[PDB]
DNA sequence: GCCCTTAGCCCCTTGACAGGCGGGAAACATCGTGTTAACCTTCGATTAAGAGTCGCTGAGTCGCGACG
């Protein structure tokens, strides 16, 4: 499930760095981190796996 | 024992507030528009390790006969 926020958080990378330019960028500006902790409250939250 | 006189209770008249829903007038936070023009002109899941049956479609096999 982390692969699978990972993918998502790629996904949304690539989306964000085609408009920001790298040279001369703040760091870590574009990587996201909802999708990242959204997949383990999600699998911690209302999963079959952890439902008690 | 009954009638007259006076006191207490009930009722009426006025009223000086108090503020209180509510529209208006105003000061202030919404809600639907625009507008800008420097680069990519197919994104992505999701069953599919049981089970009884409804509704449609399209291939290979035969009859009936005509023309040599």
């Amino acid at each position: 499930q982390y692969r699978v926020g990972l993918l998502r958080m790629e996904r949304a990378i690539k989306e964000r760095m085609s408009s920001v330019d790298i040279d001369t960028v703040m760091p870590h500006d574009l990587i996201n981190a909802k999708p990242a902790a959204a997949a383990v409250r999600e699998f911690f939250g209302s999963s079959q796996l952890s439902q008690f």
